């Protein structure tokens, strides 16, 4: 029958089951234990203290879409896939798809989609109680699993966009909602003749300060408590948002980019490190993934390259510059554009 | 980098916004309306009462995943495998995955599935407020989508298994947990000697009468109000559980197969109808779609063939027969169990 492969490409792509059986697969930490040498079942449900008749059926499930493989009678073993769910992996798609962790956690917004394309509106208030940032605010254990997720790749997220910019005639430097501080680290690392600020929330203040105590950078990188939809603690050369306005709506990222600009020192430039497609470019799926997670998340989005163009100028801004950074690890387009007063 | 393709295959399979992405369009009925002229996305968020920007996101990830693709500019059109979505086509695949009808709206049961690992018990209460067939019961439009969803394939639920018997020595038919009827339908159409009588809960009964008296059947196959955990009505030659047995863990299971073993005329046969993968042979989508579902929706289970020859067993029966029904209609292995006092 013709349209069998069809029909299985779609069942395959709308069942729910199967990223949820890789989810509870890495909040079991099922192949670490396998890896530590529990093969079969009835070890692995005593490492795991779950039934050994549920587990197997999972495990089943586990075999069926590749990630686990039967090596012996009873015996399981990870495949070149299932081995990425392993703790210590580069990757740490583990605790990216760990249930108790911050991201998978927010991601069962997903289960009211139809709601946030009806109203534009995030959804994760309506399952946990308070909007994103509150809820992590009031959970200073899922706070701390966010900052650690978003920094899992330090050369994507902090040594790249440092490298690319010309710090020579930069003294001060403010990272707006500079997480831990990987950023302004970085370009401390780099520019030893500048000082920067870290501008963030409560909690993730004190992360930022031990860090940057951990790095010996005390004496060069401040950390303020702030709110960045009030006017900034200062002025600088170069203000960095580093994957923050895709956090908010057009209305709130224009605030956002407006505080940046009235912050600014003469000659200053405002640093956007975010995905920038063109909106031909962008129906790909690491685009769709962190735009639809803004979405329910957060009511945030990306910005295609056009999109860009047009916040800037609501903000009193131009682009002077879109530097298209390298991928020095994974085939992952970014950009640090660079945003003048218009 | 070696790993890419392994990292990109685990982030697909992990992913829980694509499935929920499939789901939104099919409630929303987004491949209908694009058949009928709305090919742009201001049309489609008028028909849709949508908004505007966050319905192209959700378009872009439908046509990053294959399902839609951009025609003309701005304009987009479902692909082979999302022609699949349009209303009407036979598989039925737009309901399955719409979320107000009972299926996928008892598939948010599987955003805890590592509690249903843990306990071996289903979780659709804990999302619901009640166990599934009560939900149902309390909520008749759910009853009728569920009973509508189960028959979408007449030749696989219905006319498949009543040609595989012989009804030539059968005089009574029990049709227990027999749905709307169809399969004791498909049986008085093939065996005009037989009578029949369907079990079922309340509801579902009134959908019986109704289709079997749409049927001209009436005079021939009666429908009765009941509970097959107690004593059966009557007593039959041959016994139907069709789809019945899956949907519990064992020990109802045994309980459901005794009450049919004491209705048994002499000679009489209990017949099943089920999945029976060997279970070396079960580690398959097909298998473990409908046994995970089994686990979160009910805490019922799939059998193997090594579990059937168990079950039957205690109930005080036998395995007579074994018989692998042709697939009329897509590749899907279904078996008739036949069982016989022990
Ligand atoms: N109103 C507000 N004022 C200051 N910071 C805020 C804020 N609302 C959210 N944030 C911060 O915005 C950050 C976005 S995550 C970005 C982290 C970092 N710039 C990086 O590239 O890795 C979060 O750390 C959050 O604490
Ligand atoms: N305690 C009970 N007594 C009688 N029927 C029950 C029951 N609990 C569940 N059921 C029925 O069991 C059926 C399982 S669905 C099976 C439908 C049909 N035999 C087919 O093959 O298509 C449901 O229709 C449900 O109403
Ligand atoms: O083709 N498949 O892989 C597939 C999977 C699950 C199903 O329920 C059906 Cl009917 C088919
Ligand atoms: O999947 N990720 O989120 C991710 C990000 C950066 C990486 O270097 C790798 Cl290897 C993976
Ligand atoms: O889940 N994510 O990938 C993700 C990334 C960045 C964010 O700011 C948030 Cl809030 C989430
Ligand atoms: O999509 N993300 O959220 C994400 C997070 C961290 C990364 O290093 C990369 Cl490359 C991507
Ligand atoms: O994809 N993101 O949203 C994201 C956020 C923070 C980061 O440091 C990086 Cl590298 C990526
Ligand atoms: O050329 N350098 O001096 C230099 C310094 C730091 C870097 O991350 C890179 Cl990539 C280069
Ligand atoms: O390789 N991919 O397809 C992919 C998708 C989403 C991601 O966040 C990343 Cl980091 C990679
Ligand atoms: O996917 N299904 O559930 C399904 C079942 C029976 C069919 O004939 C077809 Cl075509 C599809
Ligand atoms: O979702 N399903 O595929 C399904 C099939 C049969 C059932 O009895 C139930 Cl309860 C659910
Ligand atoms: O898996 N199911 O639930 C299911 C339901 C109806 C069918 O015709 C088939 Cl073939 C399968
Ligand atoms: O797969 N199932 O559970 C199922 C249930 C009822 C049916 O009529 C059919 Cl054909 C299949
Ligand atoms: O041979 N017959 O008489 C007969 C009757 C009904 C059927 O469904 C089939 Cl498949 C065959």
């Amino acid at each position: 029958p013709q349209q069998i492969d069809a029909l299985r490409t779609l069942i395959r792509l709308g069942s729910l089951h199967t990223p949820m059986v890789v989810r509870t697969a890495a909040t079991l930490r099922l192949v670490d234990h396998i890896l530590a040498g529990a093969r079969t079942v009835k070890a692995l449900a005593a490492r795991t203290d779950t039934r050994p008749e549920a587990l197997l059926r999972l495990i089943r499930h586990l075999v069926a879409i590749g990630l686990l493989e039967e090596d012996a009678p009873g015996e399981f073993v990870p495949t070149e896939v299932g081995e990425l769910l392993a703790d210590d992996h580069p990757a740490a798609q583990r605790a990216w798809h760990d249930l108790t962790q911050a991201v998978a956690r927010a991601d069962i917004s997903f289960t009211r989609l139809p709601d946030a394309i009806r109203t534009g509106r995030p959804t994760y208030e309506s399952i946990y109680g308070k909007p994103f940032y509150e809820d992590l605010a009031g959970r200073p254990d899922l706070r701390a699993s966010f900052d650690s997720l978003l920094a899992c790749d330090q050369d994507v997220a902090f040594d790249a966009p440092a490298a690319a910019y010309d710090w020579t005639n930069v003294r001060h430097v403010l990272d707006v909602g500079g997480g831990k501080g990987g950023f302004a680290a970085a370009i401390a690392r780099r520019a030893p003749h500048v000082s920067a600020t870290v501008l963030e929330m409560a909690g993730t203040v004190d992360t930022a300060r031990s860090y940057l105590k951990d790095e010996g950078l005390s004496d060069r990188v401040d950390v303020v408590e702030g709110d960045f939809f009030e006017p900034l603690p200062r002025k600088a050369d170069a203000i960095i948002l580093s994957f923050v306005l895709l956090n908010w709506p057009d209305h709130d990222a224009v605030r956002i980019l407006t505080r940046c600009a009235e912050a600014l020192e003469p000659g200053g430039r405002i640093l956007i490190h975010e995905r920038d497609d063109l909106h031909e470019n962008s129906f790909n799926e690491q685009f769709t993934e962190l735009d639809l997670r803004m979405l329910v998340f957060l009511g945030g989005a990306l910005r295609t390259r056009e999109k860009w163009d047009g916040l800037a100028a609501s903000a009193g801004l131009v682009v002077e510059e879109v530097r298209q950074l390298p991928s020095p690890t994974i085939p992952y387009d970014l950009s640090l554009l660079v945003l003048a007063p218009a």
